[PDB]
């Protein structure tokens, strides 16, 4: 069972290629400073994961940049600190500052040589253009939550990808779904019978950070601690 068996990789973006945990810690810094209970990073991320995934279910058609402001409000109210709508809206704009993992641009450019690259992302298209600039690769397709009308882990996102990859000359069995989030990506990927590759960005950390804690952890065909390690295993495959 080999990385080279696939014509395409489908990538989650935020948490896999973009360091959204660092990004949102920064975007929430003013808000969490108001709380002054000195919350740990992961408590902030997990609190965000809860309000984000629930609001994504509540208003699946809402652009991510308009959804995160509601998450900010919910966090502020849960934590019991004051806030303004203007801060909420600004937090939804902060995605465009969320930094790439440093191995992402180089890894994606390497992978581009060997695979069509597909994005399957919990994001709106306007926001994602900024992330794509940070990533410095051309994607063969970008299937976003805005396109879909729903957020991962909804079935609709994978259905929407499967219904469009024919335009790229692909079938679902050609695609290795590559992602960090067990909850958003690997549970549904397995439900759709996709081969999957877990980029275990949190290998040296505890718990699931900005993704919901899955009750039934999914299997995965490949696992690597980083995009760099995915590339390393690929180069090794070609050596053999
Ligand atoms: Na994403």
């Amino acid at each position: 069972m080999r990385l080279g068996d696939y014509k395409a990789l489908s990538f989650a973006c935020y948490g896999t290629l973009i360091d959204w945990e660092s990004g949102m810690i920064e975007g929430l810094r003013e808000l969490t400073a108001r709380v002054g209970t000195d919350m740990s990073r992961d408590e902030i991320l997990q609190a965000h994961a809860r309000h984000e995934s629930r609001q994504q279910a509540q208003t699946p058609g809402k652009p991510y940049r308009d959804l995160l402001p509601i998450v900010y409000k919910r966090l502020a109210e849960q934590w019991g600190v004051p806030f303004s709508q203007a801060e909420c809206e600004e937090y939804g704009r902060s995605v465009r500052n969320w930094p790439a993992f440093v191995d992402s641009p180089g890894a994606l450019q390497y992978l581009k040589k060997y695979y069509k690259l597909i994005i399957l992302s919990n994001v709106d298209n306007k926001t994602f253009q900024y992330s794509n600039e940070k990533l410095q690769v051309e994607f063969d397709a970008i299937y976003s939550a805005e396109d879909v009308g729903a957020y991962k882990p909804s079935d609709r996102n994978f259905e929407y990808m499967n219904g469009h990859i024919g335009d790229l000359g692909l079938e679902p069995g050609d695609i290795l779904h590559t992602a960090e989030s067990l909850f958003h990506d690997h549970v549904p990927a397995r439900k759709f019978g996709m081969a999957n590759c877990w980029i275990y960005r949190r290998h040296a950390q505890e718990g699931f950070g900005a993704t919901m804690t899955p009750s039934h952890e999914p299997t995965y065909d490949f696992r690597f601690n980083s995009m760099a390690d995915l590339v390393k295993a690929h180069q090794e495959e070609l050596r053999n």
